[PDB]
């Protein structure tokens, strides 16, 4: 799905292949959804299968399609 690859690029602000909690928080704020660190940390932990504290593309697709 190409829409999913685009949405990943949107969230991965610095393009380094990982969505950090700070990127996620800033994007949600751009969308008008103001979230706390505790909140975006929890969303990340739910998707973070390899436990590195970030969401890579492999993790992102699993989350978006399961
Ligand atoms: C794709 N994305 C994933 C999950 N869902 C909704 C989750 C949050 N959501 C929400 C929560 C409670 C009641 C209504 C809505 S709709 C909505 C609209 C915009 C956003 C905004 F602006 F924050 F993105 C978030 C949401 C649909 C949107
Ligand atoms: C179940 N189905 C797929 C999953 N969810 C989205 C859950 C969290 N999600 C979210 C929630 C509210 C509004 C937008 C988004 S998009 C998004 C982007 C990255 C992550 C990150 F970085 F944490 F993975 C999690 C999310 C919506 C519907
Ligand atoms: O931002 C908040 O406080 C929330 O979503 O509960
Ligand atoms: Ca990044
Ligand atoms: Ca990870
Ligand atoms: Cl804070």
């Amino acid at each position: 799905e190409e829409e999913i690859r685009e949405a990943f690029r949107v969230f991965d602000k610095d393009g380094n292949g990982y969505i950090s909690a700070a990127e996620l928080r800033h994007v949600m704020t751009n969308l008008g959804e103001k979230l706390t660190d505790e909140e975006v940390d929890e969303m990340i932990r739910e998707a973070d299968i390899d436990g590195d504290g970030q969401v890579n593309y492999e993790e992102f697709v699993q989350m978006m399609t399961a």
